[PDB]
């Protein structure tokens, strides 16, 4: 299990906004955290959340089965970071 | 944690290779597992090994913790499929 951690001061999200190549509106809203890589402090990771999502609140998490997808070249990879409570 | 199971039918490896950019060699060991991504069946997935690792052997594993990295966006990424006996 990965440990993820919201710090106090990661409490929220920032929208990013633009129109897609064919006229759709979207937003994306982005979320700081730190992961746990094993090296001698945590690092930084940008999130970006899922539709109609809130920010996920401070405290302990881990890697939900979801975060996950084959790709295209048949391989394993990250789709979105997606999150549950430790 | 993500459940990986290598099955008698996928024991062994195969290699590719090629030339690099500015003429140096290389070999990369491929091999073929199931991951269990919550669906139905479990689905398959290609891993490419570091250089010197045997091919894993037949049974249950989970992912390490070194499978992972920032990516040059600043979101969590898969390097390469790294596994550990469960």
């Amino acid at each position: 299990m990965i440990k993820v951690e919201i710090k106090p001061s990661q409490a929220q999200f920032t929208t990013r906004s633009g129109v897609s190549r064919q006229g759709k509106p979207y937003s994306l809203n982005e979320q700081l955290c730190y992961v746990d890589l094993g090296n001698e402090y945590p690092v930084l990771v940008k999130m970006t959340l899922d539709e109609g999502q809130p920010a996920y609140a401070p405290g302990l998490y881990t890697v939900h089965l979801s975060s996950f997808k084959v790709g295209q070249f048949g391989s394993l990879m990250i789709d979105r970071l997606r999150l549950v409570p430790a």
